[PDB]
C-alpha cells in the first residue's frame, strides 16, 4: 500500500500538555524530514480540515477498534497509505512526553510512526528505526538507519 502522489500534507488534530506547543510542531517537522530527504515525498501542514496524514493524542477507546492501554506499554500506532483513517497517526495521551533521553521522546516515537504511514512493515534489524520496540538513540544529529534508508527506497526509489 502507497502513496500516489508526491505531495502530502498532515494536520496536528491536538497537542500534549507536558512540552510547549513550539515543541511538539518541531518534534513532528523533524520527524517528516528525515523520510523527506530519502525519499520524493513532500510533506506539507495545514491548520484546520482533513489532510492525508492526521496526527493526534488520544486515550484508551478512541474510535478505531485498537485501543491504548495507559501509562507505558503501546506508545503509538499508524495506519497504512489510502483513504479516510490510511496514514494517520495515533500517540497514546498517558504517556510522559519528552524532548530528552527520558521515556518517551516523541521526535523518535513520531519518527517511528511515520514510515508506517508511508507503507513500511516493522524490521528484524535492532538497530533499525522500523524495529518493533521503542530505544533511545541521541537525537542532535539524528538522520535514519541504512535500512530505514533502503526500506523506503523500495517503494518509492
Ligand atoms: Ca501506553
Ligand atoms: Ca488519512
Ligand atoms: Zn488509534
Ligand atoms: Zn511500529
Amino acid at each position: 500500500p502507497k502513496w500516489e502522489r508526491t505531495n502530502l500534507t498532515y494536520r496536528i488534530r491536538n497537542y500534549t500538555p507536558q512540552l510547549s506547543e513550539a515543541e511538539v510542531e518541531r518534534a513532528i517537522k523533524d520527524a517528516f524530514e528525515l523520510w523527506s530527504v530519502a525519499s520524493p515525498l513532500i510533506f506539507t501542514r495545514i491548520s484546520q480540515g482533513e489532510a492525508d496524514i492526521n496526527i493526534a493524542f488520544y486515550q484508551r477507546d478512541h474510535g478505531d477498534n485498537s485501543p491504548f492501554d495507559g501509562p507505558n506499554g503501546i506508545l503509538a500506532h499508524a495506519f497504512q497509505p489510502g483513504q479516510g483513517i490510511g496514514g494517520d497517526a495515533h500517540f497514546d495521551a498517558e504517556e510522559t512526553w519528552t524532548n530528552t533521553s527520558a521515556n518517551y521522546n516523541l521526535f523518535l516515537v513520531a519518527a517511528h510512526e511515520f514510515g508506517h504511514s508511508l507503507g513500511l512493515a516493522h524490521s528484524s534489524d535492532p538497530g533499525a528505526l522500523m524495529y518493533p520496540n521503542y530505544a533511545f538513540r541521541e537525537t542532535s544529529n539524528y538522520s535514519l538507519p541504512q535500512d530505514d534508508i533502503d526500506g523506503i527506497q523500495a517503494i518509492y526509489g
